[PDB]
């Protein structure tokens, strides 16, 4: 048999339980000021209450273009409830470019680590990255650049670089098939192909979903950021089931590719 995974947090999941607006773990919560935080803005910092499980992966979420802690905020105690120490985080400038966001991401997770009031709650060997827009964008770079990092979230990316053939950190792409600012035909989808095919990845298009869906609570994109931060964070085979739907069963799912090598 295979040996027992001691990175297991929570109990086993379910459908109803990903979709809940909340999981099994209480969440506490602690800001980082901008001028205290060195390489990012600051941000605030999603962990769960109880340590009684043992230590959990740390993620770390930056914004898009112009964009504020707050149009990403609402993914801190989602992703939190169920077993992750999480920081959304703010830029230095609300105009810094993909590139600068991803050293902006890294620098972050050497703060949730080293100088961090919960960084003994962290697994610091167990990192991920995420964000949106061009936070996806600094996602992939951060991923390309660090390839220690356990698992990648991109949310819509944007990125004037097409080619991520060098990536090898489970990634999940969501883009939203009405895009315009970020068009999957010229970002989302481009990034997905570029990626080897050695690496696990998955691409989610969302149904009808505009550049902003992942502004708001969003059922699809927390159940698979869940999912996907759970399999390859914790390595939690648990959460392989909800990783392989049809989209002609799902409103919310317009398409969904994916490729595990192992
Ligand atoms: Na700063
Ligand atoms: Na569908």
């Amino acid at each position: 048999h295979m040996a027992a995974n001691p990175y297991e947090r929570g109990p086993d999941p379910t459908e109803s339980s990903l979709e809940a607006s909340s999981g099994p773990f209480s969440v506490s919560q602690t800001s980082v000021s901008r001028l205290s935080a060195s390489g990012f803005g600051g941000g605030t910092i999603y962990y769960p209450t109880t340590t009684s499980e043992g230590t959990y992966g740390a993620v770390a979420i930056s914004p898009g273009y112009t964009a504020t802690q707050s149009s990403i905020a609402w993914l801190g105690p989602r992703l939190a409830s169920h077993g992750f120490v999480v920081i959304t985080i703010d830029t230095n400038t609300t105009f810094d470019q993909p590139d600068s966001r991803a050293r902006q991401l890294m620098a972050a997770l050497n703060y949730l680590v080293n100088r961090s009031s919960v960084r003994s709650r962290i697994d610091s060997s167990r990192l991920a990255v995420m964000g949106h827009s061009m936070g996806g964008g600094g996602t992939l770079r951060a991923a390309e650049d660090n390839p220690s990092l356990k698992a990648a979230i991109p949310l819509t990316p944007w990125h004037t670089n097409k080619n991520w053939s060098s990536v090898r950190v489970p990634t999940l792409i969501i883009g939203a098939e009405n895009d315009t600012i970020a068009p999957v035909s010229s970002h989302a989808k481009p990034f997905y192909n570029s990626l080897p095919s050695s690496t696990p990845k998955a691409y989610l298009e969302l149904n009808g979903a505009s550049h902003f869906a992942p502004n708001s609570s969003n059922t699809t994109i927390g159940k698979y950021s869940i999912a996907w931060l759970k399999r390859f964070v914790d390595n939690d085979t648990r959460y392989s089931q909800f990783l392989c739907p049809a989209p002609h069963d799902d409103s919310a799912i317009s398409e969904y590719r994916s490729t595990c090598p192992y």
